[PDB]
């Protein structure tokens, strides 16, 4: 089997991506955040809280025919916001693009934090990291791709975001005429339960390539890119009054300026951000300083290659025995 689904930003800076999922008999059709940095399916639901729910659409496991209480279990997940949610869990048929899974764990919020209320667009987290991460107690379980991934064609998925515009998430295949060149395979690391690997370095603009190792997680559900202090003021000392604001929370720039490219190496093999990519637009509604794409990862414990870099290219998740991951222009 194959799987196929659009995913289209949520606002004009593309700060997240939303893609349909089909829950339940009949059908509830959510959109969800799909997140290769975590591994719950949660969703707001009939449970949640109801001050705590604003313009999303709830899944109601009542209206289902194939909704079954998971008798006794509960989740609870923070995120690198300082975001959370909580519930009980269900279990239910999901589809994803044509891909149907059955005894899909749903995870139902009973509880979320302000921001997932405050952000009406997002239904609820798709998680497809590895599924030693999944929060389910006592009875950890299975991210949709793991339940999927013996029907597969192929035990791949693949991540192909658009910059200011639509993309795609397969499963069970590589859609060969959606990307150039080649595709270049590196390493994964799971001991963190993450897709951890290691590029071999980074180039700032028409500049030099520099060769050093930087270990860090292919992310969709981040935002942004965050790399070593070191790799990350070598970029903005090339953007004209660039600055790193402790009011703001990271790099700033003025929006007067053009930006330079930022390449990272995968193996041999070199991926291009372009300048466009970085702006993350005005700090404050009417504001001239503007928020930068690439921010350091100081503080956090990891390098995180999000949504600005991954969008930059076509990117293989390889679920086989010994997984890896892949990389081409587009
Ligand atoms: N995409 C996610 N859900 C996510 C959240 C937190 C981190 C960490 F805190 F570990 F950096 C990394 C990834």
């Amino acid at each position: 089997s194959t799987g196929s689904a659009t995913t289209t930003p949520i606002d004009s800076l593309d700060d997240a991506y939303i893609t349909p999922v089909q829950i339940g008999t009949p059908a509830q059709t959510l959109n969800l955040d799909f997140d290769t940095g975590s591994s719950d399916l949660w969703v707001f639901s009939s449970e949640t809280t109801a001050s705590e729910v604003d313009g999303q659409t709830i899944y109601t496991p009542s209206k289902s025919t194939t909704a079954k209480l998971l008798s006794g279990a509960t989740w609870s997940i923070s995120y690198g916001d300082g975001s959370s949610s909580s519930g009980d869990v269900y279990t239910d048929t999901v589809s994803v693009g044509g891909l149907t899974v059955t005894g899909q764990a749903v995870e139902s919020a009973k509880k979320v934090s302000s921001s997932f209320t405050e952000d009406s667009t997002i239904d609820g987290l798709l998680g497809l990291a590895f599924s030693t991460l999944n929060t389910v107690s006592p009875t950890q379980q299975k991210t949709f791709f793991d339940n999927a991934k013996a029907s597969l064609d192929s035990p791949v998925f693949t991540a192909d975001l658009g910059y200011h515009a639509p993309g795609t998430y397969n499963f069970g295949f590589i859609d060969t005429t959606a990307y150039t060149g080649s595709i270049t395979y590196t390493a994964v690391s799971t001991k963190q339960g993450f897709w951890e690997w290691t590029s071999t370095g980074y180039a700032v603009g028409s500049g030099t390539f520099k060769s050093t190792s930087i270990d860090g997680i292919a992310d969709t559900g981040t935002t942004l890119l965050y790399l070593p202090a070191t790799v990350v003021s070598a970029y903005w000392a090339q953007v004209s009054g660039a600055k790193s604001s402790s009011s703001v929370g990271g790099y700033v720039f003025p929006c007067s300026a053009t930006l330079p490219s930022f390449t990272f190496g995968v193996g041999s093999a070199r991926i291009v951000i372009p300048g466009d990519y970085i702006d993350f637009g005005p700090i404050s509604t009417g504001s001239s300083s503007c928020f930068g794409g690439i921010q350091s990862s100081a503080g956090i414990g990891i390098n995180i290659f999000g949504d600005v870099a991954l969008k930059a290219a076509f990117v293989v998740f390889n679920g086989a025995t010994t997984p890896t991951l892949g990389f081409a222009s587009k």
